[PDB]
């Protein structure tokens, strides 16, 4: 019948979003996807580092925050290993030694500045006891565009979802998902490559093949939105975490089981085109961390995506004891950190190999 | 097959919102509903202020905010017809000539005092240019809970759509149903009222029956999103807009046609245990906005919720110019407010005579 | 940016359903919908006649289902209190004694003849054991159009849901909700009014508040996927459940709590335009249907929507018996018949009196 | 709170289909999957074949019906090009020249038998005119694995959209991709791997971009109701139309114009799990489908399915111009047949030559 002109943006197949940052973004994740280079992770809060350094005796304050993080940044040659460091807000703001901003300090070292930009988890208050949200849309282009203006290129939002008797509400399944996606979209709007984290926690006796029912089922849903939102598939990476049996479960999987696992939930959910999954390390040891991935990229299942790590703890434990927090524990720090980076990096190209470690 | 063993609160059927404040929260949606009452909205921004101000030469500072408020408040004998009042942030923490805060003097006046928890619109950036979203859910729960500790028992959240070339994008339908239906939820955790406003805007050269299709689409997406976060219906209420003819369609439609449509659109989409409507006026005329909720309280079509008012300018517009910012001019000024809260308390019982205006 | 051109019908927002046979289907609603009617559902299945006559040693024939229908079609005055009787398809094509087929003997006494469309229930291949779908809308516009031009002017089809632990699984929820949307639609593009029939079965031991909770999640999907379709909801029946006690439960529940529960559960889900609700009364004994029903039309909750009956066995049971499928007892069969129609017709007005029974 | 056991198959994470069949149907995946291998798609409607005959003035009988079959099937040697054959219902029951049923035949030759199970396109009747829906679902299983007895071991069933003013409705992704993906559950459970096919229609003016546009949110939901419904992806194949300009649009896309759209869109929306795309060929010429696939087998984006072809006219319009529907024209029918089939085999290899052709 009757015929009406309207705004092509308003028609449901053409939601695409539409950004000038498009071209930018695929360049910062071809950066971000360099074959047997992964991210350090770094961005833990002030609060986690009073636990982080009680064990050697630092004592939590802004400065020893700076001198823990420029045990990694400033450690020579990690560029061969690490692609881009996702940053803590307060080190953004930071100085390397030679006066450069941590982000002007590694981008003019070729190494991608990131941000953590999510604020944080707090009670979901729907669905079931135990489960939680993440805040930080609210004003988030505004900050997210002072971080472009400081060098920032891309971006990490963390969601957590909590196995409890074998299962999670679809309550949290369905919001989670919501707030990953807006994320995406306002993250790319602002210039910043988003790294959606939907991270199905360790924490429990569910074993295997729970984890990977969960994972399949919340990270469809994570996908559904992303869809529903429009995102530059081209320019987004996950970070999810590996399926393994659950913490207290009793039980640890080889590696190979381990890569079975996730290759196949990863493939099952995500769309061919996301171009990068860069896994979490949670709950892990230091060398199962380089384990699992490596396995992960050896396996036969479907993966066109680049598969690496983006390490926090895996990258950094033995690194903060020899350390120590002193001056001269940085070169001894230093070691471990870059023994660990390239382990990882071995384990992205398939070829680690545990006599290394 | 296999058992398992979980939360009831894990399963989907077991989903209903779970407060300590259902009761009361009850108890004040009846306070709320009660024969031939409505709503004052006295949310109006500071910013706004200066515009509503100009032509009664009123500074636009918050001492004169205070005034103006208390022109209306400070009114003996409103409660006839006002059983709440939504108030605006600030003069949550303003004083009456008392010494009591607004809250505790509308309290003891029996008039239930609300509060505007939403923190504006902003750009959707999905769907169509000039669409818009709601920002407020971050902090939602620690403001509604010292708002409630103030003295506040309901709130009110605006989201709006914007008929363009006849039609709204489903991003925004979407995504706007999904931000009213979680404040909801976190208002009645936080023992407030919910009224949840989703304004169909009066803007545009569309017709009746435009605005009748895009109203119904998009409440009822409104109604699916809050039944997906459980919420409890016998504790919100909605202000919606009535459905009528665009601001510069050229056509003013009958009274009897407005409650027709309006009417028809709410029982389409809304739940019949949902408490309340108290409409928005936006747009409308002092008078319109009575003669058009008289006609509404005559329909024939089904409509078990209480069909009230939640009006701004339409209660307030008169009463501003006879005040006209001075102490003098309070009584004049009063007896317009008591004349259109009393024209809109007839309107609600259906007995509202033009010629009373 | 760019503007195109589509179809009105291309919009989301302009989804309704368009039928030349729209206000025929409201004005067959209006007669559905008469005060102290109700329905006579005799659209019991060939099959079932067998055990049916069993107890009265009729034989199960093709003559003889004649007679067990013309028992209560040709009972003379049945018309004060059935307003629509819903016809097996063989009965569609039988003959009154005065040589009328009966949707022409019935319309001629003024009762709207109609007819159980779907096709069997089939188990749902997903989801939980038991778990069951329905066929029958292949073809479907080709079999209701030539009802119609039998004189058929609504249509009636079921979907069960059953629970079991406390629960039934979402692919039921949903795929049977989009069954009964989709049904709708055709119906009413087929000049037939729809009777959605979204029956949450009485069977197992599962409690009254079991019953509600599930009941409300099942039917707020019916609505979801109604909305979906854009069906007339001017234009449409529900045949729900009553919420109560699952049959083996050990308990009874009186008829003040059913009716709690019961119009609570509906004003939830249903939005307020739904013409009409005409309960099904499986599992219920002949009195207690009556007294639910009373009892549902005293309740002081929300109901917007005409209340009524759409029984078959409730209607039935004792009629059969005394008629024991002679011609003989005809007359005995008849007061029966009329007896309960009576009493469901007094129930619908709220004031029946179990004295009476 | 409470705990409730349950069926682990009422809970939404474990809804993967459950099939004794899963096993062979990937192993007849594998098979549908050997590298320069396609399938002949020769599942003509009888109807159609009435023009298709009228160029050779060949009549439309069962028997010159089944010699038309015969043509390619019988042809020696395509067993080196063809992995699989959609049969007609029809031809499923017809027999080669040796006595065999078609299936029997095939078989016999390392053929897969497959069968077209849907039941035609019909009006959707819900979102804009000329858009339609699928029927064959009622009856499903009782027809598939009867399928299955006599040989077959996957099937095709085909949903269009059409791309009206550069958009199809939501009605139509939405109710045509839960079509699909409720087929592909019924056929895995009756022993047949689904090769689902969302045609995206060439008809008309619109352009690549376009073209693009739809597919990707066409395919999108198409993935996202697979998802819901959970079919096994390890044993299911795609047939999309490949992304081009439209067949009145003026213009033609090159090679790797269409292959770079084509793959980009699929990676955007398919999990990287699933096993293979057939490609539909409807409206390009013999030469340009196997241009278009061939490109597509170059491209550098990622494809970790098998890419390759399920043509009916590319395959076929040269054999029949040249068989003529003869007995002696039976030779050159065969080696045009053979050739196309030759060059969609080298095609799949990324190695055919327009220099061969």
């Amino acid at each position: 019948m009757s015929r009406v002109t309207v705004l092509q943006s308003q028609l449901p197949a053409y939601n695409r979003l539409k950004t000038p940052y498009e071209s930018e973004l695929i360049a910062t994740v071809k950066k971000l996807t360099t074959p047997g280079k992964g991210l350090l992770a770094a961005d833990e809060s002030i609060g986690s580092c009073t636990k982080r350094f009680q064990p050697i005796g630092l004592s939590n304050t802004e400065e020893h925050r700076r001198q823990y993080r420029a045990l990694m940044l400033e450690a020579e040659g990690f560029e061969q290993y690490i692609s881009g460091v996702i940053l803590h807000d307060e080190t953004v703001g930071q100085k390397a030694s030679n006066g450069q901003t941590f982000p002007e300090y590694l981008t003019a070292r070729g190494v991608v500045p990131g941000i953590k930009t999510d604020m944080g988890l707090c009670p979901l208050l729907e669905g079931a006891e135990g489960e939680q949200m993440t805040e930080g849309l609210d004003g988030y282009v505004k900050r997210a565009s002072a971080y472009y203006k400081k060098g920032c290129r891309f971006c990490k939002w963390r969601n957590v979802y909590k196995i409890q008797n074998g299962t999670v509400s679809e309550s949290a399944v369905r919001f989670n998902a919501e707030t990953l996606a807006r994320y995406a979209i306002l993250s790319q709007m602002s210039g910043l490559v988003p790294i959606v984290e939907p991270e199905v926690m360790i924490d429990g006796k569910h074993d295997i093949d729970t984890c990977q029912r969960v994972s399949e089922h919340v990270w469809r849903e994570v996908v559904a939105a992303l869809q529903r939102h429009g995102v530059i598939w081209e320019g987004c990476l996950l970070k999810p975490n590996m399926v393994v049996p659950g913490a207290e479960s009793g039980k640890t999987a080889a590696p190979e089981q381990v890569a079975h696992y996730t290759v196949m939930t990863l493939a099952r959910t995500m769309p061919a085109m996301l171009p990068g999954v860069m896994f979490l390390s949670g709950g892990l040891s230091e060398v199962q961390a380089s384990e699992y991935l490596n396995a992960i990229n050896n396996s036969p299942l479907p993966r066109p995506y680049f598969l690496s790590f983006s390490y926090a703890r895996a990258l950094q434990s033995s690194a903060l004891k020899a350390w120590g927090g002193k001056e001269s524990g940085l070169a001894a720090g230093r070691r471990a950190f870059l023994h660990r980076a390239r382990m990882n990096s071995m384990a992205q190209l398939g070829k680690y190999k545990r006599s290394d470690d």
